[PDB]
């Protein structure tokens, strides 16, 4: 039992050090010496859980509890194991049982909070995180996870203090080689240094290198020419997001546009098949598609990649839901690049390049990243909008009393419907081509009637005319962006309770991207522009009273902020046509959301910051060729925004420019983007065929 205790204690330190294999052997020696050692079973279980041996872990947790039925820590850790196996009901039964045994057990309250948050119950997660912090006031994980909950709902109580405390917690954990409590993915939201953001990511890279050392992989041997591959670069795209995920909504066309004379495309899915057209398309069009979700061991999965012969392995996840950086730590290919999925540095030495651009990541901030900058010539950002929403390439309007954004029609067959109608007026557009106007006739009245009654659709002259609010009832695959709508769709400001006679500023991001500064700039803009409203989403809904209160306190009258629900994907893109201007979030820009609003022809005002995440919208707008929409400070952001809301001719000009340039510019041109990505990939390959080290590409 004390032979046993020293084996157990050594093992605990071996684990803390990251010598996971060593820790396992010692816990087993501990149980060899002393079978009924509840703590040794529970500790062996925790390290088996870390290794992904979830059924073996569960078995040792239950042993721990059989030996000691009041071992609340075993139940708490078992609960985390069941949560990783997706058994949320089992996870709750264990957490709640741990809190029933010891109501003062802070870790259990924190684990429970975390499952409330994941379930979309932010108010209970907040309550449980605060219980945890009441029981254990020095609890970085609970404090930082709580700061993230409060961010999500725009709770800004003691914001400046909270911000200082996050920084000092991270400093303190960085000192003492502890895994920081701020997740790499959240680190852009807080006033940390670039070293702190890089340092946070560096340490999640480190923890992958520890997990794979149990496997004992010899360094893989990497092809040094294209002889085995018939003169083709073998490019492997690794993603958890091949399915209905933003990433697929950006890049699903890229695999099948690769030049097969020079490239051979491998898609490695880390997720199982969700049944969506997004997965179907990438499986159909990639030269090779591999479901690594069927190959859970990372050793055998990185093997599966080395025997494909990959030259460039592309990491589209970053520290996200379902990433397997273990695959990239084992370096199964000679060039490993960060692309598109994660808006930050991996902080890992085992990633060579980050595919970015000069506006997103200027050279002066190259040490903000662990990777070498690999510049795309325009933006690194891409969108599949031209393929997913071609019905938004053109629009028509109904003249209710001429506005481009009160009552809007969009459809593949819109030209044929318009031509069925008597007296349609064409307005030549103020672009650097034309907008059909339907006058207020019997036809026009029938459409507005269908909107007012909440009616799903009508028929005019044989054409299907759909209510834009009812797309999931007419064609659920059109609502998700999986199919192109086959009816003419009607979109109106009345459907969203927006004013027919005022400027609509929009921002369709999750609310966490808003901070006190940003909402103060927005309130400033609304006060300068009487009439005007700010159009936000219930993302989530429990964020709305906070926003509305802090805006009431900034002297902004009631009824100047209008909230809409989160919509299906194509409604969200289509309904951006109803806004005048999009006010981008400077803390963390719209990324996918920025592409969505530009596709609708809606100008976006942005203020690029330090972080990659704060500069993506300014990169999109530079590629689009709209430099007048990029602000160098907050006064300029407000002045640009107020000008677009008052100078109506300037508004018409700027909108006309976005409308034309979404087609003319490279921003939405997936073929051009794939060709530039191919040039940049052959540069990466040359530089290493000639046996040089990764370096900056400009
Ligand atoms: C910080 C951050 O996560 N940045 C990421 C990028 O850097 C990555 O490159 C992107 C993919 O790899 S994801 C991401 O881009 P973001 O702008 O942050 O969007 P986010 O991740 O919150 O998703 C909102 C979605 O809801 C859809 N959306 C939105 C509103 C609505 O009503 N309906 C709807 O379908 C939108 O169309 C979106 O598809």
């Amino acid at each position: 039992p004390t032979h046993a205790d020293s084996l157990n204690n050594l093992a605990n330190i071996k684990r803390e050090q990251g010598n996971i294999e060593e820790a396992v052997r010692l816990y087993r020696k501990a149980l060899e010496v002393f079978p009924e050692f509840a703590a040794a079973h529970s500790n062996l279980a925790s390290v088996l859980q870390q290794q992904g041996k979830l059924q073996e872990a569960l078995m040792h947790y239950k042993e721990a509890i059989r030996i000691s039925p009041t071992f609340a820590d075993a139940y708490s850790n078992m609960g985390n194991t069941l949560k990783e196996m997706q058994d949320v009901q089992g996870a709750l039964q264990c957490y709640t049982r741990a809190i029933q045994i010891n109501p003062a057990f802070a870790d259990a309250h924190s684990n429970l909070a975390s499952i409330h948050k994941d379930s979309g119950n932010i108010p209970e997660a907040i309550a449980s995180y605060r219980t945890a912090l009441k029981l254990k006031p020095d609890f970085p994980d609970a404090y930082c996870n709580l700061a993230h909950c409060l961010q999500i709902v725009c709770d800004w109580t003691d914001y400046d203090e909270r911000m200082k405390k996050l920084v000092s917690i991270v400093a303190d954990q960085l000192e003492k080689n502890r895994l920081p409590s701020v997740h790499p993915h959240h680190s852009m939201l807080y006033p940390l240094s670039h070293g702190f953001r890089k340092a946070i990511a560096e340490r999640h890279g480190n923890l992958c290198l520890d997990k794979i050392n149990v496997l004992h992989k010899p360094p893989y041997e990497h092809p040094k020419d294209l002889k085995l591959s018939d003169g083709r670069l073998r490019v492997g795209y690794v993603s958890s997001d091949f399915g209905n995920h933003p990433t697929s909504h950006l890049m699903q066309s890229i695999p099948g546009m690769h030049n097969p004379d020079k490239f051979e495309v491998f898609c490695y899915a880390l997720s199982p098949d969700d049944g969506t057209n997004f997965r179907v398309k990438v499986m159909a069009e990639a030269n090779h598609f591999i479901d690594l979700s069927q190959i859970p061991c990372n050793g055998k999965a990185a093997d599966r990649i080395h025997q494909d012969g990959i030259h460039i392995l592309v990491n589209m996840n970053g520290y996200t839901k379902g990433a397997r950086y273990e695959l990239f730590a084992l370096r199964p290919a000679p060039i490993q690049a960060m692309w598109l999925g994660y808006p930050g540095t991996s902080g890992a030495l085992f990633m060579d390049y980050i595919i970015t651009d000069q506006e997103t990541s200027p050279a002066e901030v190259a040490e903000q990243y662990s990777e070498k900058l690999a510049y795309m010539p325009h933006t690194f950002f891409i969108g599949d909008h031209a393929n997913m929403f071609p019905h938004l390439k053109k629009k028509a309007v109904i003249d209710f009393k001429i506005y481009d954004n009160r009552i809007v029609l969009n459809g593949i067959d819109l030209k044929a419907f318009l031509d069925s109608l008597p007296d349609v007026k064409i307005v030549k557009m103020k672009c650097p081509l034309n907008m059909p106007v339907i006058p207020m006739n019997t036809i026009a009245e029938a459409v507005i009637e269908m909107i007012n009654r909440g009616q799903i659709q009508i028929t005019i002259n044989g054409f299907s005319i759909s209510n834009g609010l009812a797309t999931t009832q007419i064609n659920n695959k059109a609502a998700t962006g999986e199919e192109v709508p086959r009816t003419i769709i009607v979109t109106t400001r009345s459907q969203y309770g927006l004013p027919e006679d005022a400027i609509v500023y929009c921002n369709f991001n999750q609310l966490y991207k808003i901070d006190p500064s940003t909402l103060q700039m927005w309130a400033n803009i609304l006060k300068r522009v009487p009439n005007s409203v700010l159009w936000l989403l219930r993302f989530p809904a429990v964020g709305e009273p906070n926003i509305q209160q802090y805006a009431q306190n900034m002297g902004l009258p009631q009824n100047r902020i209008i909230f809409s629900p989160v919509a299906p994907k194509e409604e969200h893109v289509r309904r951006g046509q109803l806004a005048d201007v999009c006010l981008d979030t400077p803390l963390c820009n719209g990324h996918t959301t920025g592409m969505d609003v530009l596709w609708a022809g809606t100008p976006m005002v942005t203020m690029p910051g330090e972080t990659l995440a704060s500069r993506v919208a300014a990169s999109q707008l530079t590629c689009l060729g709209c430099l007048e929409l990029i602000a160098k400070n907050r006064q300029e952001y407000e002045d640009i925004a107020v000008k677009l809301g008052t100078d109506l001719e300037y508004l018409k000009k700027v909108r006309g420019k976005v409308w034309k340039q979404r087609i003319s510019s490279p921003l939405f041109n997936t073929k051009q983007y794939t060709m530039e990505l191919e040039r940049l990939y052959l540069q990466m390959w040359e530089h290493y065929a000639a046996g040089n080290k990764p370096d900056h590409m400009i």
